């Protein structure tokens, strides 16, 4: 109606975190596997990356322990299914920034011919 609050959470600025990677893209390497291509920032010291994925829109935001490199191979997915993905450099001092929410569609698996 009229009564307003406009009360936003006072984010905590703690200088000391890595900068989200660049050239971040996801491609369906397989029907049950997906490859991710990203570019690591200047920060050489990297523990790992956070991959928040969820089954479609009503999925669960699960995190995976990825190795501190440039790319990673994810396995164990459903065919012809949408799956969201989000990368975010993880430092031993504090979490960094998360890349743009990108999603990849698995390959269209053929039908189980009876015969």
């Amino acid at each position: 109606g009229s009564s307003g609050s406009s009360g936003d959470i006072q984010v905590i600025t703690q200088t000391g975190v890595p900068g989200q990677p660049l050239n971040f893209k996801a491609e369906p390497e397989s029907e049950t596997s997906i490859l991710l291509s990203w570019t690591p920032p200047r920060s050489d010291t990297i523990a790992n990356y956070e991959l928040v994925y969820k089954d479609g829109e009503h999925g669960e935001e699960q995190r995976i322990t990825i190795e501190p490199g440039t790319s990673y191979r994810l396995q164990g997915l459903k065919p012809n299914s949408l799956y969201y993905f989000r990368l975010a450099a993880r430092s031993p001092q504090g979490l960094g920034a998360s890349t743009a929410e990108i999603s990849a569609r698995t390959m269209q698996s053929s039908g189980p011919s009876s015969g």
